[PDB]
């Protein structure tokens, strides 16, 4: 169940576990570890309106794993989760 950076292959970036399904390749996660955020939150083109996106990149190797997906109204559940492209990770 660990998901690991496909590059440095020892970097665990999320679990099986913390796999969700946001009503509306890349998988949808509420937790991760071990990335980096690049820049600031951005709406534009968001795959997952109603969200921001935020590059994020494995702390080790600098990969692009991802984006954080914050949500742009408290009244939205979850307030944050992470978009992580599938093909970046092993398993
Ligand atoms: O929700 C998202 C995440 C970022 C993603 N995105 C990209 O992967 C990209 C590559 C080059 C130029 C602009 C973009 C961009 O907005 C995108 O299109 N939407
Ligand atoms: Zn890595």
């Amino acid at each position: 169940t660990s998901l690991c950076c496909k590059q440095c292959q020892e970097t665990e970036i999320t679990t099986k576990n913390e796999i969700f399904s946001l009503s509306l390749e890349t998988l949808t996660v509420y937790k991760a570890s071990n990335l980096n955020l690049i820049g600031r939150p951005s709406t534009v083109h968001s795959w997952f309106p109603g969200y921001a996106w935020t590059i994020a990149q494995c702390k080790i190797c600098a990969s692009h794993i991802g984006w954080k997906f914050t949500a742009t109204k408290k009244d939205m559940s979850p307030q944050k989760f992470w978009g992580l492209t599938r093909s970046a990770l092993l398993p």
